[PDB]
């Protein structure tokens, strides 16, 4: 779980 993954979780379920 790193970069683009957090990109995804920003929109996904915030973090």
């Amino acid at each position: 779980c790193r970069a683009l993954i957090k990109r995804i979780q920003a929109m996904i379920p915030k973090g």
